[PDB]
């Protein structure tokens, strides 16, 4: 793998589809605290006793305080100089009818505040809501996403549980519904939206060259695109902390990298 | 990058865990039709075409024939020296103490043929069958797998859609379901089993040395598995068709594993 920035800023000038795939070290450069690994931890849980259907099933009061807090702790968070770069690059090479994509794993929304309009969610976001009766996906940037979450959330081990009624949980607003919302966040069991991953697959298919950025190619979710891209000849460059491998902090590395 | 059997084996005489992560070169060994590549399609199409949820979807039928075709080949098909060499290395380390597990995403069966016990079929089976209806997982070797699917898969293009109604195709015989089947296979845009993937990271995070063997870049998630070992400072030894080591893995397997 190549750290020339001169022979990136090669192919960066002519290539026509640009997909970019997007890690937590981008949202983790904006001071969202990544919940993976030593991170992954609210209280006395895990991701994987949170983040399920299952654990949505058995207490939806417990699941909807610890979103209530992500969703808190994401909504005072702002875009990077990578995520600038990102943006600017996308709207620059759209006037000259060149295409870029963000593909990110990130639920915060940070792409979209910078100003990224070709944009792929696939964990969807922590402020869109779904309805678990009527299924309608809403936008719901509130704070508190309901009053009885008010002052709810805190990550400290024996903080006691709301023990929210589900009434009083965020309730759909649709005319006659008012079935119990869940985050519109992909869980683990779930499989990722078959429409996105159609589209994903698409701008794989046609792009001509491929970042992954604030993550590497051999860990979820980079892994699932990144090889068959590379398998077809298209250069594949990388920015991360440690073809193409440019070692750094993506606000370092991508506004000269995508000037 | 080394190259050296010399140094392998130093670290392969004391190994208590080994993982071995098989690869579909493994399987192409027995002559296995694979299914990407140049060389890879049944009819007009390759794998990334026919195992998605949308062909079954759309088309069960021509879903459902490409199956059957895979099915019915095995019945010419043997384990290699690499699936012997394999298994035999499992049973001998077995008696020492010593942990060998294959981790695989072929679906042929042929490392359980050659007597592997400790194996991970990560990507389900050709002759597991899964009802879409009730969601039971069924054992299933029946040739033909249904009477209309009787002489029909021929792999050539230009040969006729057998236009199965779905009513005719798999059906489920748990009592009063008759829901229609689908080959419990892993397919293109689905995740693998949650409990599957916990046991893969347990083996991984626990091996003292990982082989991986005939494996692709675009494999996956099995093309992730080694690099997390390697990352560990576990050496991870390549097989092909840190050590590299060139040629068919049922030439190269044996003195390795010996
Ligand atoms: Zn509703
Ligand atoms: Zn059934």
């Amino acid at each position: 793998p190549s750290s020339s920035m001169a022979d990136f800023r090669k192919f960066f000038a002519k290539a026509k589809h640009i997909v970019i795939i997007s890690g937590a070290g981008v949202s983790a450069e904006s001071g969202v605290p990544t919940f993976r690994g030593a991170g992954g931890y609210w209280r006395k849980w895990q991701a994987q006793d949170l983040a399920t259907p299952l654990a949505f099933a058995h207490n939806p009061s417990r699941v909807w305080e610890f979103y209530h807090y992500r969703r808190e702790v994401m909504g005072s968070k702002e875009p990077n100089a990578g995520h600038r770069a990102i943006a600017e690059c996308e709207t620059r090479l759209g006037k000259q009818g060149r295409r870029v994509v963000v593909i990110t794993q990130n639920i915060d929304e940070l792409h979209r505040k910078a100003g990224t309009k070709n944009l792929l969610e696939i964990h969807g976001s922590l402020f869109k809501t779904r309805c678990t009766s009527c299924g309608v996906v809403a936008e719901n940037y509130k704070s508190p996403i309901c009053p009885a979450l008010s002052g709810k959330g805190a990550p400290e081990p024996g903080t006691q549980d709301a023990s929210i009624p589900v009434e009083k949980l965020p309730r759909c607003e649709e005319a006659g519904c008012g079935g119990l919302l869940r985050p519109h966040v992909v869980w683990f069991g779930e499989n990722l939206d078959p429409a996105i991953l159609e589209e994903v697959d698409r701008e794989l298919a046609h792009c001509d060259l491929c970042l992954v950025v604030g993550t590497s190619s051999v860990v979820y979710p980079a892994a699932m695109f990144a090889p068959q891209v590379a398998a077809r000849g298209v250069p594949v460059a990388e920015f991360n902390t440690e073809r193409f491998h440019f070692q750094g902090p993506c606000g370092t590395t991508l506004p000269e990298a995508l000037a």
